[PDB]
């Protein structure tokens, strides 16, 4: 049965054992299984298995992968069936990490478009994980999206965005036909990849960015909501039927601004069911909040004054939206089970 408002029913379980000092920098849970990928800034990459009540360590430790000489910032299941991985840090390659077969492949070329990325670091592969889009440069410095699929690693589009400071953070509309991209000036870009071209831009009243919820607008991916937060440690959330006026409202209103935090937004993520809203800043300890929707209301019973997290610097649901991670930067990563 449906979450509801206010009172949320959600319980401390099992750390996931292995921990070093190292800050944990990406969080995602396997979309189909209880497996929880975890990344540090040391470039090492945890699978565990989430399991509370194994003998004899809880939530064991499936697999590790070290790739040195590599920086790595961001690490993410493709597609529906999660059967590869894709790995990247501050550097001119990535690498496709094949989860049957062990197999780790490195690449570092896209065809007439070499130029064009600074790193692969901030990219975002497509929900049906066909197509990876990853932030690029046009020749006069101007930010763009270009877009690749991944099977052939070939350019397929490119989305352009204003702004002389480029892309502060994007997302793939839930069904796959397009982008929302938040520019470094304040504005937000819809793009689709039918047209291959700007649906519209419009004004948010950033740094972090996410889409979630179901039942949203169909005819701009889906996704009911698009949370936006900023370095004042405000979030901004909009009702994405509310930007369609295709002419795309300029000045939208906020269904609901949250002011919480007081420090830097750096987290943000909706759970996979679309009734759960989390979001933090890790430069204060345990700045952590978590919200209800459709209704925006904020959590009123957790997290407590009590709740462990330190330093918040990656969470994630789990494929159910039934478990909560938080990882923080001295290494830790924490579970909560998540009733209805």
């Amino acid at each position: 049965r449906k979450l509801r408002p206010e009172t949320i029913d959600i319980q401390r379980t099992r750390d996931i054992p292995d921990t070093h000092k190292a800050a944990i920098s990406s969080l995602a849970f396997h979309p189909r299984y209880p497996i929880l990928l975890s990344s540090s800034t040391s470039s090492i990459m945890y699978l565990h298995k989430l399991d509370a009540s194994a003998y004899p360590t809880p939530n064991p430790l499936l697999t590790s992968v070290h790739v040195k000489r590599t920086d790595l910032r961001r690490a993410a299941f493709v597609g529906p069936d999660g059967g590869e991985i894709i790995f990247a840090g501050r550097r001119r390659y990535f690498h496709c990490w094949n989860l049957s077969s062990g197999l780790v492949k490195k690449v570092s070329k896209i065809q007439g478009h070499q130029k064009e990325q600074r790193t692969m670091e901030r990219f975002r592969v497509s929900p049906c994980g066909r197509y990876m889009a990853l932030v690029a440069s046009d020749k006069k410095g101007g930010g763009m999206l270009n877009i690749i699929n991944v099977g052939t690693m070939q350019w397929i589009a490119q989305a352009r965005i204003d702004g002389r400071h480029g892309v502060a953070d994007f997302a793939w509309w839930s069904d796959g036909n397009g982008l929302t991209i938040a520019g470094r000036d304040g504005q937000v870009t819809e793009w689709s990849m039918i047209t291959r071209r700007t649906v519209g831009i419009w004004r948010d009243e950033g740094t972090v960015m996410a889409l979630g919820g179901r039942n949203g607008p169909a005819e701009l991916g889906g996704d009911r909501w698009v949370a936006i937060g900023s370095n004042s440690g405000i979030l901004n959330v909009y009702d994405r039927n509310d930007l369609i006026e295709i002419r795309i409202k300029k000045y939208p209103t906020p269904t609901r601004v949250f002011e919480q935090l007081t420090t830097s937004i750096s987290v943000v993520a909706f759970s996979p069911d679309g009734q759960l809203l989390a979001f933090g800043s890790q430069h204060k300890k345990d700045a952590l909040r978590l919200v209800h929707l459709p209704s925006c209301t904020v959590y009123r019973n957790w997290p407590t004054e009590q709740t462990p997290l330190g330093r918040v610097t990656a969470i994630a649901f789990s494929s159910k939206s039934d478990v909560l991670a938080v990882g923080n930067d001295v290494g830790r990563v924490r579970l909560w089970e998540i009733r209805g």
